[PDB]
């Protein structure tokens, strides 16, 4: 008889799926390490109407890591962490929210006649609250630093990249890396640097060194990098982190930024003991930064 032929179901429209055809490229927000963010619309009317979204992709084997970055996204919940809206499809890409005030970087440059120090504390806090989440959920982090921190508005910041977020299983402290030849060395604490070891006082380390890029307003002339190569060397290559190990085993430490309140300054530098158990804890932070809010 007839030509027989298959009477499919209604397709429920999932609107966490981004079809390739209508996300259309406006310009790039950055890249870090094996990724590159995008400003896209999603436009499937055609007319420029269409939602603004971010959209991170691979660069031209790291499939699998996007993916398990996808989906560590997809379950985060928090007002200081960015949304995660869908993906787009063996290829993929993340879509989240876009924030157009950008990064730390590029805000705090722009923006130091509104943003006093009340206004900095009140961001380290919200930074706080989101790593505290992320370690909660038993994730490590292990790239925070101002370029990650993305501005939601002049009252708000949020984490937007988590491309080297890692789980701690079940009853163990750590997690080991094995690829670790793009690390953030100068964020770094100690036992990532030497044992390649990341603990959640890890995070509270590189926060620290972020807390200082705030209070510094993200001045290059000032960043981290800028400031360690000073004290231990600017042409020592690839000795360089055996340097920066030596320095910090001596005590040594990023200095008080300018106009940083001593006050402020001992909350940072409890980010940096030596030893992961003495230093302070996001909670502990947390605390501190809302007595000098009062
Ligand atoms: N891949 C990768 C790492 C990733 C690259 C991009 C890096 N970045 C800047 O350097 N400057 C930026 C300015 N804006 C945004 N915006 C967003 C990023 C993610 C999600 N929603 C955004 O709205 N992002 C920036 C942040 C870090």
């Amino acid at each position: 008889g007839d030509i027989v032929s298959e009477k499919k179901p209604a397709t429920e429209v999932d609107p966490t799926h981004f079809e390739k055809r209508f996300l259309k490229r406006i310009r790039d927000l950055g890249e870090g390490h094996f990724g590159k963010v995008e400003l896209c619309r999603y436009d499937p009317e055609g007319d420029n109407t269409g939602e603004q979204v971010a959209v991170k992709s691979l660069k031209p084997n790291h499939i699998a890591d996007l993916k398990k970055e996808i989906e560590i996204l997809r379950n985060l919940y928090h007002e200081n962490i960015v949304k995660y809206k869908g993906i787009c499809t063996n290829g993929i890409k993340l879509i989240m929210e876009f924030l157009p005030s950008g990064s730390l970087k590029e805000y705090l440059p722009k923006n130091k006649n509104k943003i006093n120090l009340k206004q900095q504390l009140k961001y380290a806090v919200q930074i706080c609250k989101g790593m505290d989440y992320l370690g909660s959920r038993q994730y490590v982090h292990r790239d925070l630093a101002a370029r990650n921190v993305l501005v939601e508005s002049e009252h708000q910041v949020k984490i937007g990249d988590f491309g080297l977020t890692k789980a701690i299983e079940t009853d163990k402290e750590y997690y080991t890396v094995k690829d670790d030849r793009d690390s953030p060395v100068f964020w770094y604490a100690p036992e990532c640097l030497m044992q390649s070891k990341f603990y959640i006082a890890s995070d509270v380390w590189s926060f620290g060194v972020t807390l200082h890029e705030l209070l510094t307003y993200c001045d290059s002339d000032s960043s981290p990098m800028a400031l360690f190569l000073k004290m231990i060397g600017p042409t020592h290559g690839q000795m360089t982190v055996t340097r920066l190990v030596n320095t910090l085993k001596e005590g040594k430490r990023l200095p008080c930024p300018p106009n940083c309140p001593d006050e402020v300054y001992q909350l940072m530098r409890k980010c940096w003991e030596f030893q992961p158990s003495n230093r302070t804890s996001f909670q502990n932070l947390i605390e501190g930064f809302e007595a000098l809010l009062k």
